[PDB]
């Protein structure tokens, strides 16, 4: 019995038929007769196993149940994208000397996202910079790293005199960019 | 056995399925093969077999909208080009991923409604659409709601909307236009069922003589 795909938060109807068994019919193991208790059942006689109620990945992402040759039963519980990505701080903070030359690593933010990061994008999350402010000597003085989140400074007039402080709006996407997007700042310093 | 594929996978690819095994075990060597839409004809190459493993494998992201599901068949040939069975029936069947925010038919809607009606008449419906599955997955399924109310006159809250319709309506008694003649709702449609990704639009409502 090859695995079997079930994405989390279905509608259903519940219960809800999933493979038919190929002489009565029964269902073991943790998720049908150990807790969680009666998640998964069988129909006795048609051996259609069934899932009761709608699954959590979260939860719990994977069931190894056994039919009665004792045949396996391997459930794995497929992702939505039903968390939203949080910067782990309202405010990250930084620094560099004003000589630095372009490419030079200044922070790296960080957004929590829940969701699997692994087989799909609903963990992924994509930083972006929304907005830099003072624009001086110019705007988008700045770019951060797609996945890693490290801010980088690219520009050549830093001049603590002048500026000695950027303050960057910033955001982070999961769905790789595609879905939702959270804001955070960060505050650059130049450092005398 | 259908295969259940979410669209939009990270792999890497190529990425394995299924192993398929035919029915001649000990007896000799086997080469499978695979065809159908997906495989040998248009799309081709989305998804391929390993000749002697037997392994299924999908070879790209897959995109349910694009293609909700295959029909593939699979095939046992000895290295005789002998054949024992029947071609196998490979169902790849793609659920869906939350990939499209729910979207407004208007930006801005307009209704109206008699000044001296029973509270819970309807008033008018709005409607945003969004493109994933709504039969299997709440992706697809939209929930509406009110963020907010001007003016506050007689007071605040006196429209609701119904999370599934849209159809908005009247919840109090004491409209007038000769008090206020007009409301304007800022109104919110959130997929997966209140869940997911919001949008926003507007709800303009008229008194009547
Ligand atoms: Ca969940
Ligand atoms: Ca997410
Ligand atoms: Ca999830
Ligand atoms: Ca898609
Ligand atoms: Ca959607
Ligand atoms: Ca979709």
């Amino acid at each position: 019995v090859a695995p079997i795909s079930v994405p989390e938060n279905g509608k259903g109807p519940f219960p809800q038929r999933l493979n038919q068994l190929k002489i009565f019919y029964s269902i073991t193991g943790p998720g049908a007769d150990s807790p969680p208790e009666g998640v998964f059942a069988v129909e006795k006689e048609t051996g259609w196993l069934l899932l009761n109620k709608p699954l959590d990945r979260e939860e719990i992402a994977k069931y190894e149940l056994f039919g009665h040759d004792p045949m396996n039963i391997s459930i794995i519980v497929t992702d939505q994208n039903d968390h939203k990505p949080k910067f782990t701080q309202d405010t990250f903070r930084g620094s560099v000397l004003e000589g630095v030359l372009p490419g030079t690593s200044v922070m790296q933010v960080t957004a929590t996202d829940e969701d699997d990061a692994i087989y799909t994008y609903n963990g992924v999350v994509a930083y972006s910079i929304h907005s830099q402010e003072p624009k001086d000597p110019h705007d988008l003085m700045f770019t951060i790293h797609r996945s890693t989140g490290t801010i980088s400074v690219i520009s050549s007039g830093l001049d603590r005199e002048k500026v000695p402080e950027y303050t960057l709006t910033i955001q982070a996407t999961d769905m790789d960019g595609d879905g939702s997007t959270t804001t955070a700042v960060a505050v650059v310093e130049i450092l005398d």
